[PDB]
């Protein structure tokens, strides 16, 4: 009943200064971009376009026919995000969409429901694969509309942190697969499509079901964690800026949580050799039932490759170098072993799928009737075994749902999505760094362009480096 045809004539002009230059745009606010919506609050889309393009002017190479469409969303925690707004962040400095304004692109920012979102009789409707559905769903409606809203709908760049830096990652794998069809239908998305032209993704948390291993993998051993607390009701800007005041809770692994992270880290080889991935000269990256091998290597040639950058920036790579082989002041070889031993460990195992299913994770798959499930055999059976003991009874996600919700099932060589840029910080303790690297490494192998990067210094976080960022979009769209 919501009609979905975008009107160019109804828009606020608005402006904003950056430090001297005014940008002015015109802004299309709250734009339902579904005919059936179950939550108008959060599917919705804003819409910015330069004022340029209403004067038969020029940005830069770009016009009103020719402008990259900037895609972000502001999703963490998987927990309800609105649609973001032309702004500054909390540095001060312009946003990503302020940025995206005054390099030439039109800027299209839906918001999506969340893993916390009731309707009217409490019945859950942001559990997975909602928020991906509402990506795709306003992807559509960006597509029904190209021939009359400026800018082209063929380059759509997506933009995510955390979270959101997933659902990016999953909407440039997932391009047109049918199992989100049924979904789309339900709310009444377009009939378009919603595969994207590039992803951008800040420190995704994906491969839910295999980041436990792997985060053992990387950390067991480090018997000493601190984190800041978040509980079920953290919302998603916590989850993604690190730099506001949390409380911190810190202690010891009890010997309950030794012995899980240890046959946590013991599934992570057999899992790592099923993919068959390989490294840039056909070299197979596998991992020995010790836990060593190529694989390992590998990753410590990207925090290798890290500290170099850091040092030839003039960074501190001091409290690490313990864990560095350093020549002609270059480093040359990486323990990574004694690297991932150095800060205190941040989440407790298992990491993503809890044992109570009280993890934001956990609740992520929840369905309408249910607030969290599990995702892992590894968890489902410690419990049901508890269970069947006892003679509380687990419940497990539904299979296709937790495959709609990992880009892994997706890439292939004929994903259509060509350019990916993925960054995981060198400090960033919130998922495993495996984890980041193992899609960088699937989609190289899938013929697609890859710039990955673990900056150093960097903790969990998003859009620190805009001008590196707008930098490879300008060069990724030619
Ligand atoms: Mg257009």
């Amino acid at each position: 009943d919501y009609d979905l045809k975008f009107n160019p004539d109804k828009y606020i002009s608005k402006e904003i200064k950056i430090n001297g230059k005014k940008i002015k745009y015109r802004a299309y606010e709250n734009i339902i971009y579904i005919k059936n919506p179950i939550d108008k609050d959060y599917q919705n889309m804003n819409i910015y376009i330069p004022e340029e393009y209403f004067n038969n002017l020029s940005i830069g190479s770009y016009n009103s026919n020719n402008a990259p469409i900037f895609f972000p969303n502001t999703v963490g925690g998987y927990m309800p995000g609105k649609a973001d707004t032309v702004g500054l962040g909390r540095d001060g400095k312009a946003n990503s969409l302020t940025y995206a304004l005054s390099k030439g692109y039109v800027v299209a920012a839906p918001g999506a429901r969340g893993r916390t979102l009731t309707d009217d009789k409490g019945n859950y409707i942001g559990k997975a694969p909602a928020a991906i559905v509402d990506l795709k769903a306003a992807v559509r409606y960006l597509y029904l509309n190209d021939e009359v809203m400026p800018g082209d709908a063929n380059k759509i760049i997506s933009n995510g942190t955390s979270a959101g830096g997933a659902l990016s990652a999953l909407l440039g794998a997932s391009g047109n697969s049918q199992d989100y069809l049924p979904y789309l239908k339900e709310i009444g998305a377009a009939e378009t499509r919603d595969d994207i032209f590039a992803v951008s993704a800040y420190c995704p948390i994906t491969n839910l079901e295999n980041a436990d291993s792997a985060y053992e993998w990387m950390y067991n051993g480090v018997n000493s964690y601190s984190r800041m607390e978040f509980t079920r009701n953290t919302s998603a800007q916590e989850y993604n800026d690190r730099s506001l005041t949390r409380s911190t809770v810190q202690g010891n692994l009890t010997n309950d949580e030794i012995n899980i992270s240890n046959k946590l880290k013991t599934l992570f080889p057999i899992y790592l050799n099923s993919l068959k991935l390989t490294d840039d000269g056909g070299n197979l990256l596998t991992l020995d039932k010790s836990g060593n091998g190529s694989f390992k290597t590998y990753l410590s040639i990207i925090i290798r490759n890290s500290a170099n950058r850091a040092l030839r920036e003039g960074k501190d790579i001091s409290q690490f170098k313990k864990a560095f082989t350093i020549e002609n002041n270059k480093v040359v070889a990486v323990n990574l072993d004694v690297y991932t031993h150095i800060g205190d460990r941040m989440k407790s195992p298992p990491a993503f799928d809890s044992l109570d299913a009280s993890s934001g994770e956990n609740n992520l798959f929840g369905d309408k009737k249910s607030d969290s499930k599990h995702f892992t055999k590894f968890s489902f059976d410690i419990n049901n075994k508890a269970a069947i003991d006892y003679f509380s009874i687990p419940k497990m996600a539904d299979k296709n749902i937790i495959k709609m919700m990992n880009p892994m099932y997706y890439i292939d060589s004929n994903t259509s999505t060509k350019y990916w840029r993925i960054r995981h910080g060198a400090i960033d303790k919130d998922t495993s760094l495996a984890i980041p690297a193992i899609l960088a490494l699937k989609l190289k192998n899938s013929g697609k362009i890859v710039n990955f990067a673990a900056p150093w210094g960097q903790g969990h976080g998003g859009d620190y480096d805009l001008e590196e960022l707008f930098n490879w979009i300008d060069n990724v769209v030619k």
